[PDB]
């Protein structure tokens, strides 16, 4: 036997992604991980940190988009989203990509394939056995799951394909039964040129009761429309800040001003707009509050080189410095390829990205050290680098302790992709032979 740096290796597509998370979470001890498996089927595992044994994984749930007839041959934007109910059981939200006609009309967006699902572990803290609940709108893409304090559950998703609304659900009973969606970013037609208004948005933990949520705005294109009518692309600009009080449901800016809901591009571009990006087309990233309080943002840009994605784009920093928002500057300084990475911040000036790009066809994934506000940042230390590949990763873990940080996965081929848990140093290792007993 060995140890070996990887706890899974049946990983397909892209196995994770900064936007369906928490993809782990840590709790007394024990580090849960989930992960998009064969047929786009959610896995879970776990990692014990006093034993140092492994569970998992374990298959949670069956996704629609493994089961497609044709098309792409991975859809990848229902990989799963976790989440620990106050009595201790795992929530698994997963295989939405808006639904289809078979589900009903869908009320606040369009439809593409896959209902949105949520399973649930039949035991507490029992990640080897689970059930259906599917009590959400299966019109949904981009599941992202917050718990507060006291105990009270919001799902937040797009309520179906582009063209819908970005909403939440919320349950006062574990996740037992959800309330119907609230939006909070309206979809609808451009009074000025042949688009939808469409949005990317992250939703994650402020401070006491508050959910914070950066977004980008995606120009959603007629067929035909746009420069010489080059049609739909994923062309999408800028990045937004607001805020949701849970105790008081009221939203505002990072000022303080409240915003009648659902917003509006109109009303975003007036109050919450955080960093315009020009011409450069965005994919979002994370956000997160400082010490005192103020929101930063990771938000990747590239150049629109002409592909239906535009082209590569690298994270870049901004933050609200208490008087107006600031930066902007790339995380890997001259670097013109693809990077991601979520971050964690201190002091306003303290901010630390763990971070992917690639160096010639080689995957890396390091720590980069700001102390001037994100401004520059310099490379530390490298947590996992492989050769021949590129990384997929998830979110930071929530709650994670030093030694289980981030998942990623090593894409090499879009099948059998291996699947790491990383900490400060480096891979949560797994036996070999224990490996082999358990998968799948
Ligand atoms: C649901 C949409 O239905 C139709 O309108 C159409 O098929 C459309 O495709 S599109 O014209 O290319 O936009 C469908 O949209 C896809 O699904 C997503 C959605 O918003 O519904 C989108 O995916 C996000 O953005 C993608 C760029 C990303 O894909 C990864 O990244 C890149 C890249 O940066 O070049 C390329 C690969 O597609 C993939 O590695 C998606 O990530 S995922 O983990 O694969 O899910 C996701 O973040 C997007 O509009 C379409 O893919
Ligand atoms: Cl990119
Ligand atoms: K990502
Ligand atoms: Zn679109």
């Amino acid at each position: 036997d060995r140890q070996v740096g990887y706890f899974a290796d049946n990983g397909v597509g892209n196995p994770l992604a900064i936007v369906q998370h928490p993809a782990g979470i840590h709790k007394n001890g024990i580090t849960y991980v989930s992960y998009q498996g064969p047929k786009e089927d959610p896995y879970i595992a776990s990692y014990n940190h006093q034993t140092g044994q492994w569970q998992g994984p374990f298959r949670a749930g069956i996704s629609e988009l493994g089961r497609r007839d044709g098309g792409k041959k991975f859809d990848n934007n229902g990989k799963p989203t976790m989440l620990i109910d106050d009595e201790g059981y795992i929530h698994i939200f997963y295989g939405g990509h808006g639904g289809q006609a078979s589900n009903g009309k869908n009320p606040l967006g369009n439809t593409h394939h896959g209902a949105n699902k949520h399973a649930v572990s039949k035991r507490p803290y029992d990640i080897s056995q689970w059930e259906d609940l599917n009590n959400i709108t299966p019109f949904g893409t981009y599941n992202q799951a917050i718990k507060m304090d006291n105990g009270d559950i919001y799902l937040f998703f797009r309520h179906g394909a582009h063209r819908s609304d970005w909403v939440y659900q919320k349950s006062v009973d574990n996740g037992r039964t959800f309330a119907s969606p609230v939006s909070f970013l309206k979809h609808k037609r451009r009074t000025d040129i042949d688009a939808v208004d469409s949005w990317y948005a992250w939703a994650g933990k402020g401070q006491g009761d508050n959910i914070i949520v950066s977004y980008d705005y995606h120009v959603c294109w007629d067929g035909g429309a746009g420069v010489n009518g080059r049609g739909h692309t994923t062309e999408r600009h800028d990045v937004y800040f607001m805020s949701f009080n849970t105790k008081t449901g009221e939203w505002s800016n990072v000022e303080g001003e409240k915003l009648v809901l659902p917003v509006t591009r109109e009303v975003a571009d007036e109050k919450t707009m955080a960093m315009r990006t020009g011409e450069l087309w965005t994919f979002n990233g994370s956000t997160h509050l400082d010490a005192q309080g103020q929101p930063h943002i990771a938000i990747n840009a590239g150049i629109d080189k002409g592909a239906k994605t535009g082209g590569p784009k690298q994270t870049r920093h901004v933050r609200w410095n208490g008087n107006e928002w600031v930066g902007g500057d790339k995380v890997i300084p001259q670097y013109e390829r693809v990077s991601r990475g979520d971050f964690m911040v201190t002091d306003p000036e303290n901010i630390r990205y763990l971070t992917t790009y690639n160096q010639d066809n080689d995957a890396v994934l390091s720590w980069w050290q700001s102390h001037d506000g994100g401004e520059h940042f310099v490379e530390d230390k490298t947590v996992l680098r492989k050769d021949n590949a590129s990384f997929a990763i998830s979110a930071f873990i929530k709650d994670a302790i030093p030694d289980a940080q981030m998942l990623v996965a090593e894409k090499v081929s879009d099948e059998g992709i291996k699947m790491y848990l990383v900490g400060e140093e480096g891979a949560v290792t797994r036996s070999l032979v224990d490996l082999k007993t358990a998968m799948p």
